[PDB]
Order: structure tokens, then C-alpha cells, then sequence
């Protein structure tokens, strides 16, 4: 809503948050940003998947191998170059309007304007607490004690008074109108220069006819018709820009070549080609076996809006998705609302799956089940079921597979998950000998310049990879529905828990130029988490806003894990994490907290850990 934009950036302005809140100046601070990405962040990873993702390995080995802080001066003077490496205009807006919300809950003025800032008193925080003891319950339903949640509870407090002034501002409707009208010539601009940023098939949802032969001339008119094409290497499927796709969805089962690859991608001007999948394209999950825990659901039917089952050697770009729920008898946490996804890849009867690279999707309002975390539920989500018959078709799971540029808003549960596999129980150890991901696990995955924000669970999960490299990410907001108020019904799923970006029964995984602000409490809500898994290092990463901290080390399974040369700002709850993990080596970072944060976070300090060398600034 304009109106709530033209009301920010009159926030921003009375903060000083930027110095030309105008709409050109809006622009000239996007530009700024790609331009200092392009000109400052590593090259690998940017442009055609055939020139990087064969060498993911072989540049995690590099990286690992560092000796010292890259381009510390930068990192220690706020000039390092992390997250998402280009911002699109919907990424950028949401990430600066964040920013100023996160600012007005730092704010220490007396006034913004004529708005007299709120100080919450001990007796107001403390009402609020008694008031929302449903948002201060752990994972076992302890709660957090007052003093824990006294500082996150000021932030909220501030956030509400800030939204309010928003709405106020939008209320008291001339110079609103000149703002706003200049502001959509912008937003017009940046569209256009975002826009310039086998057989070919078209489908039109416009001028089509599912009769037509599907050239440019006479395209295709709805996806059913692409369900059902004989899809070839060297095939294109082009969606209209314009398109509306209404109850639609993409279930696919095709295969090109190394040599002839299928793509699936827009042409024309205007909007991506919006897939309004609205809990349509049904389709029966079953991993064939128990999970890592018996109360996992692993088998139902499954809402997917792209559904690439079986799929090898397929780009999907440039499409728009949602997946809103809302059907008769459905309520938001119904405990078994059915499972969601934007786009769902599955792994199940050709083996190895290669080359299946997703890059440039907008998905939002993926209204997956709230509970479950390994139905393909959420924005993005790629499994591992159990074949038909391994003995002739082989382990099912992933290689050379890549998730690019990828703007995720309101999803529920995951933000991003790839690679949980029914071969769980073959990694039910500490320690993961390079020999189960020889057999069972995957190798070359990619996840970069994804913005992931206002998710439901976690952010980013890399699972059962060697060597995965999770890099240039953003993410704001996640964890939203961890928490009593919205897990209303877990039954005995347990799992109220959700931290950033991070990895799951991997091998020696790297993640590096990473950004994660505002994770939403919960007994985690750490940006970082070196969970069950083996070799995890964090390197290069900034933290900022994290209401359950920087960084966790997650029992006994988190092993051989190292966290050096990241930056945490104002992280909140308590730092570090070490629970119940057996190392942590943390080394040669720089955090800034209040006084009043502890470094070790309550009930979550008594894992073993070496800290030294770390810079720690009082704030
Ligand atoms: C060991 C542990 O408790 N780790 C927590 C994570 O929970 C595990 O996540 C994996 C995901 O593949 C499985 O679901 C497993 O059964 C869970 O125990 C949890 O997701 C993260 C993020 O909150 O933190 C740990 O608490
Ligand atoms: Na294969």
C-alpha cells in the first residue's frame, strides 16, 4: 500500500535512517547497492550454472582453507559486501522497510516529529508478558522468565508504536500525493531495467488456446496443457509476462541433457507470469519409511504450485507463485491443514538427479501446514523418497542442483529446505564418514542470492550435502509462527523451534556472505545454527536484530564445528548457543550487545567450546 510507503520513508526521514527520503532517493540507494555488490562480492556463483556448479566443492575446499580474516578492514568498518548480491525493486523496498522498522525499535530520541516516544516501564513490559505468556513457552512449554524477554518485549513494544505512527500517517490524508505519484514513475523505471536484467513452447493465459500448436504466434493458453506436453532436451516452456495462471500449477516430469537442458521462463513484457496455485495441484507424498523421528508425518497429499517429480537437466526462472489456502472447513493451524509448497522437487525413481536449477522466483503466500518440517512444505522444498525399486534404479537424491536469486515472503513452514531424504537413519551418528554421502547423500548444491522474509519456520536449510555452500543470502523475519500463538495443534510432532540459514546432517558445509535480522523468538531464533551435522564453519556472515541470538551448536550430533571472521550487531536473548554440543570453536569474530545480553545464552551454555580472540564491543 503507497500510502504506508509514503508514511515510512516520512519515518525514515525524522530518524535520519537515510538522507534523501524523496523517491529518487530510494533509487539512487538501490542502485548503489547492486552496483557495490557487483563491484565488491566474489564472482563465483553469478551467471550460467554450467560455468560454477561442477567447481561448488572444490571452492568450499578453498574457502575452508583460509588463514586469515578476507578483507577484515572492510567487515570491521561496515563496508563488507554480504547477502544477496542483486536486490530486485520488491526485495529492496521490503529489506528498507524493515530497516526503518528495525531503527524506530533502536531509536533513542525523545521525539520522532511530534511523536513522543514511548518508555516502556518495567510495569508495562511485565503486563505485556502476563498478557502473552502464549509467545514466552520454550519447546517443552517452559517459559521464559521475564528478565530473558524483558529486552525483546521493549522491541516489540517499539515496533507496534512504530506501526501505529504508519497507520496514523496514513489516516490523517498533497505532498503524500506528489511523493506517491513520483514514487510510481520509479517504481515503473526499476521494473523496466529489472525487466532487462529443441522447440520453444508459449503459453499466453491471455491470447492462448490450448488448441493452438503453442508458437509465439499461437500460444498455449493454461499450464494443464504443459502438464501434459512430451517435454524434450533442448524444450522451452515460455509463460506470458501479464499472466495469470488462476488455480493452476506445473507437475512435471521431464529430463533433458547436459548438452540440451529444458527451461521453463517468461517472455513478452510485464509482471513475472503469476502460478496462483490457491491449494490446487494435488499430488500423494511418501517417503516409504520412517523418518529421523517416528512422529514426523511422511506421507499425505501435498499442495505444490510447481511440482518437479523425477525431473533432470531443468531451469525454472522468472515466475511469480503463491499457494494460499482458505478451502471450506480449514482453519490457519488445523493440525493436519494440508502440507504446501512453491516449488516441490522429489527424488525418487531415476537415482541420482542432475542439473535442476531454480533462479528468480517470487513465491509468497505458500500457506503450508504450520507443524510439519519434511512434507515438502513451504516456499521451497526438495525430498528424497524411497524408490519403487533402489535395486534397479539406484539411491534416490540430488547432484549439481542450484537455488538462485529467489525472493520468498510469507511461507509456511520452510523458507528454503533441500535435500532431506528417507536414507535419514544411515546418518544417526556424530561423526559422517565421507562414505554415506558417497552413497546416500548429495553433492554440488548451491543456494545463493536468495531473500527469504515473514516466514513461518526456518529461513534456509541445507540437508544431507557434501560440501554445500550456502552463500549471499538474506533473510529477515523468520520463525513468525514458532511460537504458542500460531503451533496451536502440534499433537506429538514436537518441533516449535526455527533459527536462519543453516545446516542438517552435512558434511564439511560452508556458509559465507549470509545476512539474517529479526529471527522471531523462539527457544532458537538464532541467525546461525551448526546443528546435528559434521565440519560446519561459518565464515564471512553478518547478524543483526536475532531475538535468540548469533550463533547455536545443537547437541551432541553437532561435531567438528568452527565459527570465525562473522559480525553480530545488537544480536538480543544471549550470543552463543553451545547446547549439550561436544566442540565450538569460536574464533576471531566481532559482536556488539548491550551490557545486559549475555555472550552465553541462558540454558543453552552447557556445551563445550573454545571463544578466543573474539572482539567484543558493549553497545
Ligand atoms: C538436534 C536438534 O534438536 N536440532 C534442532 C533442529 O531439529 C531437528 O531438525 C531436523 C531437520 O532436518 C529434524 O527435523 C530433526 O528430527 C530435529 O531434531 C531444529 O530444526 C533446529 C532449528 O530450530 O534447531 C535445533 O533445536
Ligand atoms: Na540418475
Amino acid at each position: 500500500n503507497q500510502q504506508e510507503i509514503y508514511a515510512a520513508y516520512r519515518v525514515a526521514n525524522l530518524l535520519g535512517v537515510y538522507e534523501d527520503c524523496s523517491p529518487n532517493g530510494f533509487y539512487q540507494r538501490w542502485k548503489q547497492k547492486n552496483a557495490f555488490m557487483k563491484a565488491q562480492a566474489e564472482e563465483f556463483g553469478i551467471g550460467s550454472t554450467d560455468h560454477f556448479i561442477d567447481d561448488v566443492e572444490r571452492i568450499v575446499d578453498q574457502r575452508r582453507a583460509e588463514t586469515e580474516w578476507k578483507n577484515a578492514d572492510a567487515w570491521k568498518n561496515g563496508t563488507a559486501a554480504f547477502g544477496a548480491r542483486y536486490l530486485t525493486p520488491e526485495m529492496y523496498l521490503d529489506y528498507e522497510l524493515k530497516s526503518i522498522q528495525l531503527a524506530f525499535a533502536t531509536y533513542k530520541g525523545e521525539l520522532v516529529g511530534n511523536h513522543k516516544c514511548h518508555v516502556y516501564t518495567e510495569d508495562e513490559k511485565r503486563a505485556f508478558y502476563d498478557a502473552n505468556q502464549d509467545l514466552f513457552t520454550r519447546y517443552h512449554g517452559d517459559l521464559f522468565s521475564y528478565e530473558e524477554v524483558d529486552l525483546i518485549i521493549e522491541k516489540w513494544l517499539k515496533v507496534q508504536e512504530y506501526q501505529d505512527i504508519i497507520e496514523s500517517v496514513v489516516a490523517n490524508t498533497d505532498n503524500a500525493v506528489r511523493w506517491i505519484t513520483e514514487f510510481e514513475k520509479i517504481w515503473n523505471q526499476m521494473q523496466e531495467e529489472k525487466r532487462l536484467r529443441g522447440h520453444c513452447y508459449y503459453v499466453s493465459s491471455i491470447h492462448g488456446d490450448d488448441a493452438n500448436d503453442g508458437t509465439e504466434d499461437q500460444p498455449l493458453k493454461s499450464l494443464y496443457a504443459v502438464n501434459r506436453l512430451d517435454l524434450q532436451p533442448g524444450d522451452q516452456v515460455l509463460l506470458e509476462r501479464g499472466s495469470v495462471f488462476e488455480n493452476q500449477f506445473l507437475h512435471l516430469n521431464v529430463q533433458g541433457t547436459k548438452e540440451q537442458p529444458i527451461y521453463i521462463g517468461a517472455y513478452g513484457n510485464g509482471a513475472k507470469p503469476l502460478i496462483q496455485t490457491n491449494g490446487q495441484g494435488i499430488w500423494y507424498q511418501d517417503y516409504g519409511n520412517e523418518l529421523d523421528a517416528p512422529t514426523h508425518v511422511y506421507r499425505g497429499y501435498v499442495s505444490s504450485a510447481v511440482l518437479l517429480y523425477d525431473c533432470e537437466y531443468l531451469t525454472v526462472e522468472n515466475l511469480e507463485i503463491s499457494n494460499k489456502g482458505g478451502v471450506f472447513g480449514e482453519t490457519y493451524s488445523a493440525p493436519h491443514k494440508m502440507n504446501r509448497t512453491g516449488v516441490a522437487g522429489i527424488a525418487k525413481n531415476r537415482g541420482t538427479l542432475h542439473e535442476i536449477h531454480l533462479s528468480n522466483l517470487y513465491i509468497h503466500d505458500v500457506e503450508g501446514n504450520v507443524y510439519d518440517k519434511h512434507m515438502n512444505n513451504g516456499g521451497i522444498y526438495f525430498t528424497c523418497l524411497k524408490p519403487e525399486a533402489e535395486e534397479k534404479t539406484g539411491v534416490a537424491r540430488y547432484e549439481n542442483v542450484s537455488v538462485r536469486g529467489c525472493h520468498l515472503k510469507r511461507t509456511s513452514r520452510w523458507g528454503i529446505a533441500v535435500g532431506y531424504s528417507y536414507k535419514c537413519k544411515e546418518f544417526m551418528t556424530a561423526e559422517l564418514p565421507d562414505e554415506l554421502f558417497e552413497r546416500y547423500g548429495h553433492h554440488n548444491i548451491y543456494i545463493a542470492d536468495n531473500y527469504v522474509e515473514e516466514i513461518g519456520g526456518d529461513g534456509i536449510t541445507v540437508m544431507y550435502a557434501m560440501k554445500p555452500l550456502v552463500e549471499y543470502n538474506s533473510g529477515d523475519s523468520c520463525a513468525l509462527e514458532m511460537n504458542d500463538r500460531y503451533y496451536t495443534e502440534p499433537e506429538d510432532r514436537a518441533g516449535k523451534v526455527a533459527a536462519g540459514i543453516w545446516p542438517w546432517k552435512c558434511k564439511d558445509a560452508l556458509l559465507t556472505y549470509n545476512e539474517m535480522r529479526d529471527m522471531r523468538l523462539n527457544q532458537d531464533s538464532m541467525a546461525w545454527d551448526a546443528d546435528s551435522g559434521d565440519g560446519t564453519l561459518y565464515q564471512y556472515n553478518y547478524s543483526h536484530l536475532n531475538e535468540g541470538g548469533c550463533v547455536m551448536f545443537c547437541l551432541e550430533e553437532a561435531i567438528h564445528n568452527e565459527f570465525r571472521y562473522n559480525v553480530s550487531v545488537d544480536d538480543l536473548g544471549g550470543l552463543i548457543s553451545p547446547s549439550g554440543n561436544p566442540d565450538a570453536w569460536i574464533h576471531h569474530n566481532v559482536f556488539y550487545r548491550r551490557a545486559e545480553v549475555p555472550f552465553v545464552r541462558p540454558h543453552m551454555d552447557d556445551g563445550k567450546y573454545v571463544a578466543e580472540e573474539n572482539e567484543i564491543h558493549l553497545i
